[PDB]
């Protein structure tokens, strides 16, 4: 490559020289020439990977922000606290809310096509309609089940949980929705009557 | 900066000169000097900027990298329609799976957020009890609600959807489902007899 400061300054040493041949300061001349013409292609060479460089880094950038989206709305335990106040910190936490911020975005995105699959919503609506699966599994279900329960108990209390996991067994063989046969179907027509 | 080639091409033309005087012949190769001294420095400079530039865009794809995640298990709708039999390409399409490729990491995580607070269930149980969630909403709850329909009908049909309608108003002016009053409940107890 280019000539080290030491090496160059060599030459401007020699060329001082007063008694050089004619032959001598031409030779030298021209290692001068030839060298710093290699030092400006080494150089141009050089500003254009550093160019081409600061390109990538700053669709890097760009391609690492969109795909972050917007740092500011992220939900956090804080904001959670203020706008729910039926929920508390130990809930949370037993929730591992804050463990959701450690997965990956493929993670997350096949999480949320199986909650889209199993509920039957359409992704943009699903944010939206969360409160109502709340309210069909929290209480619906539960008064639902309680008023079957409390009528199966004073004819003989049924095993609903028995069901359920013969339900997901099926589920799992099967890996169809469709041709469950779930047994409580069964058992409310023999509590019918 | 640095003399452009045909700048540093005159000096050494000057140099040639054999009646160049002495104090000029070292004026020149002083210039000579200066500005091989500049151009080094200029380049080492740049050497260094290329180089804080590559450190930056390697950490800048490995942080890309960590929350992109394995781009190889991302769940397609090819997969889905592969290990779902029951599940189509309208069906796929109707709820729109494709375009929670398109979120980004903060919707994603805000979305998952509020599902694990709607459903009481840790973060890291969530995706191996999906199936169990399907069960409760597409099966339990509609063969609990028909029981206590086709009793409800022969008793006098309940409008179960009013009822979850009025559960939801209440809370979202509450944002506590701790303290809904689903009317479901009571109209239940008014079955019980």
């Amino acid at each position: 490559g280019p000539l080290k400061p030491e090496e160059h300054e060599d030459i401007l040493n020699k060329l001082l020289d007063p008694e050089l041949a004619q032959s001598e300061r031409t030779e030298a001349l021209q290692q001068l020439r030839v060298n710093y013409g290699s030092f400006v292609s080494e150089y141009n060479d050089l500003t254009k990977s550093h160019n081409t460089l600061s390109k990538e880094l700053d669709n890097l950038r760009s391609r690492f922000g969109n795909l972050e989206g917007n740092t500011s709305e992220r939900i956090t335990i804080k904001n959670i606290l203020q706008s729910r106040p039926d929920i508390s910190a130990e809930e949370c936490n037993f929730l591992m809310v804050e463990q959701i911020d450690s997965a990956n975005l493929t993670t997350l995105q096949n999480t949320v096509k199986e909650i889209v699959l199993a509920v039957g919503i359409p992704y943009p609506k699903l944010r939206r309609k969360i409160p109502l699966l709340a309210i069909k599994l929290k209480y619906e279900n539960i008064m639902l089940s309680n008023f079957a329960q409390r009528l199966h108990r004073q004819v003989y209390e049924m095993n609903l949980k028995k069901f359920t996991d013969q339900a997901y067994y099926d589920f799992m063989s099967t890996r169809r929705m469709d041709s469950i046969d779930h047994h409580l179907e069964r058992c409310l027509d023999h509590l019918y009557d």
